């Protein structure tokens, strides 16, 4: 296929582990991201094959979406709240490095990312 297998989300052999960090990127980061009306495009790994986009995963070397950050903080997948922090990195720079400056998708990431950061900005010690 034109797409890549989706990005692990499961561990089966790392120990189960909260932080207060970890809680807050997945009950107040992931939800109310995952909540906003703009949430959509970024909800599951693009499908380069359905929105005919045939050299995405070419320029893309990291694919990163909020359904693979969820799962992941959902199964524990992360030992550090950091690791989830790149993803969600990873997702805005993938949108911003590959989409034309001012399509209505980068305005979106745009929108989310600066929630994003907001919170970050009380995330716990
Ligand atoms: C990260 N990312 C994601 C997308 C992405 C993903 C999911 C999409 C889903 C729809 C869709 O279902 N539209 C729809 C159909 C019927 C009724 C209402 C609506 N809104 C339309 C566009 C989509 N574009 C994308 C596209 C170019 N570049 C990127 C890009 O970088």
């Amino acid at each position: 296929s034109m797409n890549p297998p989706p990005p692990e989300t499961s561990n089966p052999n790392k120990p189960k582990r909260q932080t207060n960090q970890l809680q807050y990127l997945l009950r107040v980061v992931l939800k109310t991201l995952w909540k906003h009306q703009f949430a959509w495009p970024f909800q599951q790994p693009v499908d380069a094959v359905k929105l005919n986009l045939p050299d995405y995963y070419k320029i893309i070397k990291t694919p990163m979406d909020m359904g693979t950050i969820k799962k992941r903080l959902e199964n524990n997948y992360y030992w550090n709240a950091q690791e989830c922090i790149q993803d969600f990195n990873t997702m805005f720079t993938n949108c911003y490095i590959y989409n034309k400056p001012g399509d209505d998708i980068v305005l979106m990431a745009e929108a989310l990312e600066k929630l994003f950061l907001q919170k970050i900005n009380e995330l716990p010690t």
